C-alpha cells in the first residue's frame, strides 16, 4: 500500500461517499476535496459568514461532536481528522 493513502473510518467514509466519492483509500487532499464538497452542496456554511458551518444535526456534526465550527480555525475539524483517518505515516 503507498504510503500517501489513509483509510478514513466508516461514518468519515459515509460522508465522503455522500459527496460523490468512490472507493475506501483515499490521499489527505482528496478526503478534504469531498468533505468540502459535502458542506458546499449541502450549504452547511452561513451563507452570509461562510467561514462558520453549522454542522448541529447533522452527520458531520455528530462526528465532529460540535454544533458549529470554523473554517478558520479548523483544530476542531483537525481532531475530527486524526481520529477518523487510519494512516501509514503515523
Ligand atoms: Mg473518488
Ligand atoms: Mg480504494
Ligand atoms: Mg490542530
Amino acid at each position: 500500500i503507498q504510503i500517501n493513502q489513509v483509510r478514513p473510518k466508516l461514518p468519515l467514509l459515509k460522508i465522503l461517499h455522500a459527496a460523490g466519492a468512490q472507493g475506501e483509500m483515499f490521499t489527505v487532499k482528496e478526503v478534504m476535496h469531498y468533505l468540502g464538497q459535502y458542506i458546499m452542496v449541502k450549504q452547511l456554511y452561513d451563507q452570509q459568514e461562510q467561514h462558520m458551518v453549522y454542522c448541529g444535526g447533522d452527520l458531520l456534526g455528530e462526528l465532529l461532536g460540535r454544533q458549529s465550527f470554523s473554517v478558520k480555525d479548523p483544530s476542531p475539524l483537525y481532531d475530527m481528522l486524526r481520529k477518523n483517518l487510519v494512516t501509514l505515516a503515523t
